[PDB]
């Protein structure tokens, strides 16, 4: 009864286009806040963050004011999208391909005129993904909200801290925080400042999954590569193992690239270490192969080039019936002679391959300690996850 | 005729914004229920549940009341979305990217004013997927329904048990149940309690498909690994078989990861067993390779390091014309001597590889019995499916 | 002219919510039919059928009746979605994620009041896919159409046979038929029966493509496996060929799984045969490997275990200067002795591998004849396609 | 000014449902044409053609007629979707899953009443893809446009030739033509003929990309297979090369299948040649393997079966101290005897493998000349592209 | 207050269809500009550019003019989509499949009547991708904006330079510029010129990512191929390494093809070099195989064909008790003779393989220098990125 009379009374001359202020010269104060419920996805490939959030717009409507005594039993009313004025607040850095993911809901109003609007949304935002310290990386993905057509002189957009009380842990990501910042900016379009509220979702990646799925294979690859660098040139399977380890490493680099963006602002350290040890082992497999097929015939066949020889040699010095039996026995002695000789090529391949092992060791230690001493602390993270 | 007169009469002063209650101070009772028709998909990768469901809202409209005698032959009327009042009930934990998948249908009303609303929907919900006990896992995926803008003081949302009479078995999933729970909650947004109805789809996975597609290959891999651990170091194909089994196991781990989420709250036991036996076999292939190329030349070459030797040895003890023929015959005797010797390295690789087999056996038994004695009972499940 | 006057006359007091019947107590007869134009897709993975169809609703509107003499030259009128009454007929088992794929078109009306409505649609329906007899399988995919809010007492939904005159052959599927069935059902929701019309698209798969793409490789794999089972244990490449055939077979099983659902109600016979011959060949490769590395040293080394020996043996029985030359000549005779011996292990591996070949042959014949004598007759199908 | 007065005047009694003709008994002439801008995609997998096109509807509105002198300065007016009458012309064979991709734009009208309507669209159409002559194939993909509810007695849909002046070459496809055909048809639905306009996009594929990406590998595979067929049975790597070439060929067949539909109306010649040479090389690898492990022991071991022997033989005929040295010398002579023998199996494998090479050559020549003499001429196409 | 009175006053007789000009004979000047915020994606496969942009339409409405003194405190008003006139400006070369990605926002108006409209959008445009100079390529992707139904006589569409002040670097692409061009064009549809504004996004690709992910493997492949060409025919692993390098190269070519379009207007130089060195190494592996199995038996077996022999030879010339011991010793001498011979086939394979290495070197140098001296300068680009 009184609800019907009130709804009829309020919409007599109401104009949804009108900014609801008694003084048209004064701006309208809008308290905009956010409630994060769940981080639904982080597409590092497309640099997209898919979140579930409830916005919170609170403002005052000078015309929607009634007296509870006049209308007993009704302390609230609801007004849908087009029946009253709502701020045109939206997400600037949206990637939704509709550019507005809000599900328009009812606006709740009470006698004093305080209007609440909590539109939910599956918001897809564009946030820059940093993979320099992968996979022990923290991402600061931004959500920039603001009014499109209402400026500071017409809409004083204030900020209230974001709400994470209802947040549901994702499992693959850990929500460090979601701080907000209200900033006043000017654009090369318009003479009025347009305030914005930027909420910076700061979240840290969880590494147990990638610790047992990815890093264990990686340590296996490293150990196999060290094993390859330990086998001598004459080893039968040192060339085969090098080749096989190469192909596995390459496949696994492609795996890393599948889930990582093509942005050139930085390179995943894991992939950089991959490529490094990759060139190192490939160079070692190639050197062993050139030593085994070109230097084999001559004890000083690979030493003919002036440069190759002097390099290796000086650098190593610095760094360290009767006649019948006659014929057959002579030929057998020649066989024995031809079967049991090694020359400076075995020693050279051992030196070169030892140098390759040393180069590989310089890279493993440096990368391991560097990833340990990363801005997203690795020691503390593993202490937490292990 | 009378239908036209009735439709004209009912919408005289009706306001769809008005909550239809004679006493505006009293809340409106809404009986919300659900009818599950088919589980359409379970994207474990994105942790999404795609279901087909018919909602069931039943309430009372004080203004839509007629007398059948006055309007003979019309016991019902239908009102579409915007012509009368419907509750703003929706799915909180939605992932639809429209955030409302309901197809708005007609509201059915009878003379007493009892209004029915059964909007169908392809609902995409966010539910946490537990893969700890994969693939013998049960999932409790939640569907949280509630009114967005109407609170307990305005909408007493009651719950009626869900309906599965029309449910169609998926084939890959078995519907254990769909119990409901009505809860009253407060939010850091608003001073009124907002009741919700949470239906917990509890469903168990079917394993015949994964029993013959996945587990049979797994047992094959395990048997091949045991075979690898049984072959001696001198075996020609023990190093090749280890490598090949490694690559197959890795591929198959990647297969598991393709269909499993990256959540770090737990690890699939199948994948954990993969990684375990993987490191075990790789360590065994590596040990055989170091024994075959570094220890080969010297009978006590690998025994030079103090630590390696003492470990193996003490632990094993605790755990257990004439002159022409002269020359040629002497050299042939030397050949015979050089061709028929084995040393402590064969025994050490047998001990080490035997220890690797023992470690692999400790893991196989433990994991097999553990998966047998899982909270989602495995013995009963196989009894059902086999 | 007269068209304008007629359009003005008809919408004087028309109410689209009103069911257009002179007697409100009587139901309205709606003849619902279907016209299938093209089967666009069959996603066996998600069990979805994507079709192009034109619905056909024919009914009678008591209020849209004019006299052609009064309005010469106008025998028809068109009314869009919201201007007049249309039945709320829709597809129950829809998977569209809008749950209504109809493109709302104009309703055609003639002087007698007979209204036609032929909304086209790309309908996505959920139909259970049976892969038991893959790839010689027929699918009965259902399309259940019905009114959502109008029951039998208000809407007598009759069925007219479906129209395939304009159907376009898909090429991968053959349309055996599309019979219809009108059924009256009750639901745990409502006191009125709600009739439905179910059209059962019965279509058979075409196998020429899969006959030359898939089955030819399969027969190749089978022949290679038989070849593996024919080679003796001492064969150099019998262990390598077994391993390679294994990996190829596994890859090809994964190919089958890529296009097949994970439903556990049945298993593709092709995949079952895969897994069978897979375990058989793997067991044979494993047996040859255990015979070649453990039994090699001793002529009765594998015969030490009591059980292994008795099994093989009894089952086979049921189933079937001078002194210098002295030294060197003696050692050469010892070499000759050591170089030219085979023992009961060659015979045992031949017996065991022969038994593996017999097991493989029992499965090939049984599966080939079974697939020949399938409910979707294979002999007639190949006669048609070959 | 005059524009406002004109817009007010025209919509006085206008009814968008009314067909705008002075004589309601006469049909309305609609000139429908098309402007193709870009072929955006050809999904051969789903048999879908994605095009960018501007429709062109031109007709006459008897009621939208003004006098320029009465309204100076306004020679045109614009009317959006629902303000005036537009024909319900749409694409019958659409695959858009909205079934109408037109972006509704303004209708342009001039004093004589001539109305223009040029709605743009990303049209997805279903067109049958012929891969028989792949990749030198031409596709005739149809676009069938027509009015849904207006028939010949009410809408005389004329055709004007399509416009390609603004067309942008795709690069992967060459637009041979886009001829149109206006046809009058009847349906098993309705008593009135419903004319249609069918534009047949006839386009030819470009093969430089597939000439250097695909065909070069193919010729490599063919040469490797010929090499395999040239190596003798005793060749060490003839069995390995055959196996490796097999696996590569299979992978590359799967590549062809990835981009080709599963339609069984025809088979890609490239894939047919693949499968042919595949069975040929596999049969040759298998024959060499049976000759190398079963016939090896006995010079007439493979000649025991009556059938195998007679076949090969007749068909080939039609087609073409002292005693110490005694012992040791005798055994060495036996070694020499056992080391240097070949028998009828080498000759038989050469004959059989030569026959396999001949079968492979019969197929290569036949397929190469056939693809040369294809309905989509290959010689002229390569002359153009090379 | 005054805002309400103003909003009521302005919409008294306003017609959104009316072009807002005092003189209907004169055209309306519309200043159209653009603000690029972020390049979201470049799908080279489908030749699509996904951008985030804010349009900027500025024009004048003769009817929306008020006096600030009459309405104090209100200097601006906002009008949504359908309440006033907006130009029908859209993107001609759109690929959105809705063909309009603009999110319709409010139109801002001030007392003088100057109307601003800044609709944001995720615009998907079709732009031709040039991969000739991959990956050091620059793309000129066009955005053609224009009015659909308003021509030059009615809409003088002027251009203002695009705004990149708020642009966010993508990371994978570098924004060289976004120049604009206003052009007047006629169409085979209409008698009036329809001006357009074309903004040409000129952007350069970043190569650090592809420099360490892609090019490093490529140089590895090249070095391995050179190594293959250095090994002699008798090398044991020269045939295996060639085969393995072949398969890796092919896989990596497929990787290039995965991210590259099938357009035949040009070929990626990287892929062309792939195919070249691929045929070269395959020809070398094939030649070594024919030399090793057909020429082996006879020292002049491959020299029998007249052509093969003369080619190689002339081109190379231009380019450069007692009797017992008797028997056994004689047979041993025959063994020695048979074991230590090479013939003109080793020299011929060295010559041929040397020629293959020379052909490979002619291609490596030519392609490396050509890519260095590309229109998108490579030396400067690497100087920037390295
Ligand atoms: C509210 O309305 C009641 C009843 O009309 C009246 O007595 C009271 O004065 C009003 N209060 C205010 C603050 O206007
Ligand atoms: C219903 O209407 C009939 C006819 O007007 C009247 O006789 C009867 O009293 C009414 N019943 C009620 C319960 O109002
Ligand atoms: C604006 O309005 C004020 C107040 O009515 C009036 O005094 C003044 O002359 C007006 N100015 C113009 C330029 O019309
Ligand atoms: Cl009508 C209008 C005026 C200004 C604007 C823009 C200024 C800031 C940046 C985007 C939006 N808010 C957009 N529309
Ligand atoms: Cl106007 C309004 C008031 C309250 C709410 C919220 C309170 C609970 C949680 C989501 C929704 N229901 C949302 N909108
Ligand atoms: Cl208002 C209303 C009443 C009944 C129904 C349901 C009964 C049958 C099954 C689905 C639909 N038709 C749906 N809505
Ligand atoms: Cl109301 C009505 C009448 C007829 C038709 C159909 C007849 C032809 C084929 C499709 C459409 N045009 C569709 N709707
Ligand atoms: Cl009503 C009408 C008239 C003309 C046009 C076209 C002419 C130019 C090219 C596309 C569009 N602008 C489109 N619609
Ligand atoms: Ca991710
Ligand atoms: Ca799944
Ligand atoms: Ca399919
Ligand atoms: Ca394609
Ligand atoms: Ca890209």
């Amino acid at each position: 009864e009184f609800q019907r009379k009130l709804y009829k009374e309020l919409v007599k001359n109401y104009n949804p286009l009108e900014r609801p202020v008694a003084n048209d010269s004064q701006p309208l104060t809008v308290y905009f806040s956010l409630s994060l419920l769940q981080i639904m996805d982080v597409d590092e490939k497309n640099q997209v963050l898919t979140t579930n959030i409830w916005l919170q717009m609170s403002w005052t409507d000078h015309y929607l004011q009634w007296n509870v005594s006049e209308y007993p039993g009704v302390k609230t009313v609801r007004f849908p999208d087009g029946q009253i004025w709502k701020p045109d607040i939206l997400l600037y850095n949206s990637a939704d391909e509709r550019f507005d993911a809000t599900f328009h809901t009812n606006v709740l109003v009470n006698s004093s005129g305080h209007c609440q609007y909590l539109p939910p949304g599956i918001f897809k935002s564009s946030c820059y993904i940093d993979v320099r310290w992968f996979p022990f990386d923290v991402q600061h993905c931004k959500l920039k909200f603001g009014s499109w057509s209402y400026g500071g002189w017409s809409l004083d957009l204030q900020m209230q801290e974001a709400d994470i009380s209802g947040y549901i842990p994702n499992g693959e990501w850990d929500l460090v925080g979601i701080p907000g910042k209200r900033s006043e900016r000017f654009y090369e379009c318009c003479k009025e400042p347009y305030p914005d509220v930027t909420f910076t979702v700061t979240m840290r990646r969880r590494t147990l999954y990638y610790g047992l799925n990815l890093l264990i294979p990686c340590v296996l690859i490293s150990a196999l590569a060290l094993l390859v660098f330990l086998l001598p040139a004459d080893s039968g399977e040192k060339i085969s193992l090098g080749i096989t380890v190469l192909l596995s490493l390459t496949v696994f680099m492609l795996l890393v690239a599948e889930i990582m963006p093509a942005t050139s602002d930085s390179v995943p350290l894991i992939a950089q270490y991959f490529a490094s040890t990759m060139i190192i082992v490939g160079l070692s497999v190639v050197v062993t192969v050139i030593v085994l097929q070109y230097h084999h015939h001559d004890p000083d066949g690979g030493k003919m080039p002036k440069w190759t020889r002097v390099i290796l040699l000086n650098w190593c010095a610095w760094f360290l019936i009767l006649e019948e039996v006659r014929y057959i026995a002579n030929r057998f002695r020649c066989q024995d002679e031809s079967e049991a000789v090694c020359s400076e090529w075995k020693f050279a391949a051992c030196v070169v391959d030892r140098l390759c092992l040393m180069a590989f060791s310089v890279f493993t230690i440096i990368c391991t300690i560097g990833i340990l001493m990363s801005a997203p602390n690795f020691v503390e993270a593993v202490s937490k996850d292990f």
